[PDB]
């Protein structure tokens, strides 16, 4: 059983947990209520089964993604913020956190790819995906390319092939229906064949990956790459000057990228959700609060609409949220592993040629909604 009257949270050792025992100090300062951060090793596998026998930590923090599996096996208490609260924090983000009607955890951070460029190169990015070949084609006549990213997770091609319409789950007023699948459709269709043509026509290369692509942008020898928040502290080592903005749009419609959120739920099993709903509201999600763990490691763009405001003065920040807004929230059910294992084979297959953009959404659709 969990101990009454103090707080144990559990954060991932890469996020800033030095900066959330800052906030736990003002709370314990306020309340003489006693926090303790800690950041287990392999902590998403742990708290499941933990948290199963009545143990584990007051408040897990981790992706969103993660927490409908444990909202399924009843981990996380349903939260109670009042309209007050809610109006505080970007819609979306609550979106995220609900699962079968039920909000359960707390919003806390927002991430999703972005179109990253080098301002010496191309200090005027384009805003269609329809401009690259003919970039590239001047920027190739200098030795460099327009465009190299990771074309081996299906995470980093989405948002092209969403662009136009292609979507995992459709979300109705509650949540995700699993019999409408938006993978093998005309939009998602139209988004695959542009990307296999950038390939066929040698703007990009399939062999393109994570590793790759980062390198190649990190010694200017191409212009542009998509990637996320967590990548930036890579490139500012390098010294070379660049940019982040909204991704190009594809047939005129905006790019539309999965969108992950760090959140806060609150063990089922505690003894405390009170303490952990007034530390989380008003210590955590404030402007002060987010400021002492972002200050420690950022947090990219977050929840808070008065703190985003105020990081959005940081226009790779400003950008972060402008993608998540065009894009989607990942969606928290047990499909969604199927989606990414099917698109991933799709992307992969219509790339190297093994299979036609059709045959290749065809067969992942029909693998996903069995
Ligand atoms: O390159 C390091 C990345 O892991 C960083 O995370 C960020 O990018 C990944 C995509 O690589 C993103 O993950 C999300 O999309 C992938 C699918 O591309 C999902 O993976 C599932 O499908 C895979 C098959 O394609 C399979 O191998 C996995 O086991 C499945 O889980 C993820 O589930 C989904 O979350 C992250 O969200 C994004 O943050 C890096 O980890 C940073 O987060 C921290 O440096």
């Amino acid at each position: 059983a969990i101990e009454e009257g103090k707080l144990v949270i559990w954060i991932n050792g890469d996020k800033g947990y030095n900066g959330l025992a800052e906030v736990g100090k003002k709370f314990e300062k306020d309340t003489g209520i006693k926090v303790t951060v800690e950041h287990p090793d392999k902590l998403e596998e742990k708290f499941p089964q933990v948290a199963a026998t009545g143990d584990g930590p007051d408040i897990i923090f981790w992706a969103h993604d993660r927490f409908g599996g444990y909202a399924q096996s009843g981990l996380l208490a349903e939260i109670t913020p009042d309209k007050a609260f809610q109006d505080k924090l970007y819609p979306f983000t609550w979106d995220a956190v609900r699962y079968n009607g039920k909000l359960i955890a707390y919003p806390i951070a927002v991430e999703a790819l972005s179109l990253i460029y080098n301002k010496d190169l191309l200090p005027n990015p384009p805003k269609t995906w329809e401009e690259i070949p003919a970039l590239d084609k001047e920027l190739k006549a200098k030795g460099k390319s327009a465009l190299m990213f990771n074309l081996q997770e299906p995470y980093f091609t989405w948002p092209l092939i969403a662009a136009d319409g292609g979507y995992a789950f459709k979300y109705e007023n509650g949540k995700y229906d699993i019999k409408d699948v938006g993978v093998d459709n005309a939009g998602a269709k139209a988004g695959l064949t542009f990307l296999v043509d950038l390939i066929k026509n040698k703007h990009m290369n399939a062999d393109t990956d994570y590793s790759i692509a980062e390198a190649a942008f990190n010694k200017g020898e191409t212009a542009m790459t998509i990637n996320g928040p967590w990548a930036w502290s890579n490139i500012d080592t390098s010294k070379v000057n660049y940019g982040v903005t909204v991704l190009p749009t594809f047939k005129g419609q905006p790019s539309k990228p999965f969108v992950g959120v760090l959140s806060a739920g609150i063990n089922a099993a505690s003894p405390n959700k009170e303490l952990a709903k007034e530390f989380l509201e008003n210590y955590l999600l404030t402007d002060e609060g987010l400021e002492a763990v972002n200050k420690d490691k950022p947090l990219g763009a977050v929840a808070l609409k008065s703190y985003e405001e105020e990081l959005a003065k940081d226009p790779r920040i400003a950008a972060t949220m402008e993608n998540a807004q065009k894009g989607e929230i990942m969606p928290n059910i047990p499909q969604m592993s199927a989606f990414w294992y099917a698109v991933r084979t799709a992307v992969i297959n219509a790339a190297s040629g093994r299979q036609t953009v059709d045959e290749a959404l065809k067969d992942a659709q029909t693998r996903i909604t069995k």
